[PDB]
């Protein structure tokens, strides 16, 4: 497959993380109005990988949008070229703008790939939270690689590609803590290995769109 | 010993299986605000039911009682029953269902022959009443051992599916009615009541 994409990355500001959670919400009231950006309708949640996903990277942020659905809207509404980006409550006027947009392979690979977490993973829903906490550390293991192949799998199926060979992951990790609405859930920090490609700062796991489970290839 | 507790019962009001779903989290969560929760919310032959135990229990029924009220008759019933082992053997029924499978044991559960399964079941009512009597300030010096018949039944609970049982056992131990035992019990899973 190939894969549309644009990245938006403002430099001269720089925020801790993850006021990501804060740089999106940010975007959310600027733009309740077209909901790539909050992700909500008929105030229940859409249940689909998001194509639009805030970040806060090295350490300035990142606005990721996706296919031409996440792309258009980037472009309609002229984000790149943005008046003031406001953070709790503090105001950030932005003077510089990168944009980088191009099409690079998302698809299955018979080569081994190596990737990073700029991110903490969150790979743990509920009941897996509390699966791993009961495992000795050889099966905390086994449990990531199979949760993070079906991160994968969830993934590529909301942006239609089926896979139809192998998949199989090598995974370094160490875990890391990482609060979020107001409760201490565990997250990972670390590298793995996948015969399956990704273009850059996309993410993987749970709540990816507040920047969780940024992946780069190394 | 003698255990004191107190329900508190709202029959007029009967509920849908659904909105059934959504006041247990508000309340619980009230509730929540290593040990056997002294104050717990059931769902039984159903109008609201709440128990409390021991002076913290008992307290925050009456005091705070005013405050919850969701969405004109009361019975409240309140006593000092037996709670410990007896020398003669008892009789008791799930009004709930009783979820006796954590995520791990979840795990065993269905990786066992029906036979296995039933005495894996014994061992976890034998440690959820050994976990409920110590929290309760009673040790145990006798051993207790226990009869089952309990059938599988789905359970949607934190809107997944688990699985829970039904049905009834037999111990020589003494509940006073209408505690729960197993998980969530504070939501009111495994409440038991004597037959």
């Amino acid at each position: 497959m190939d894969l549309e994409y644009m990245h938006i990355s403002y430099p001269n500001i720089l925020l801790n993380m993850r006021d990501g959670s804060k740089l999106r919400g940010y975007f959310a009231k600027k733009y309740i109005d077209e909901e790539i950006v909050h992700n909500h309708r008929d105030n229940a949640f859409v249940y689909k990988y998001p194509q639009i996903q805030f970040k806060i990277i090295d350490r300035s942020p990142l606005i990721i949008g996706i296919g031409s659905l996440g792309i258009n809207f980037l472009e309609s509404k002229r984000i790149f070229f943005e008046k003031e980006l406001i953070i709790s409550n503090d105001t950030n006027d932005i003077t510089e703008v990168n944009v980088h947009k191009d099409m690079d392979h998302f698809g299955t690979t018979d080569k081994i790939l190596k990737y990073q977490f700029k991110t903490p993973w969150m790979a743990l829903n509920a009941k897996n939270s509390e699966i791993y906490k009961n495992s000795d550390e050889i099966d905390r293991e086994e449990f990531l690689k199979r949760v993070l192949i079906g991160n994968i799998l969830s993934m590529s199926k909301s942006l239609g590609y089926t896979i139809e060979e192998k998949l199989k992951v090598k995974i370094n990790l160490k875990e890391v803590p990482v609060k979020f609405k107001n409760q201490n859930m565990v997250g990972f920090r670390g590298e793995f290995y996948i015969n399956f490609d990704i273009p850059q700062y996309l993410g993987i796991g749970r709540n990816v769109s507040r920047g969780f489970g940024t992946v780069v290839k190394v």
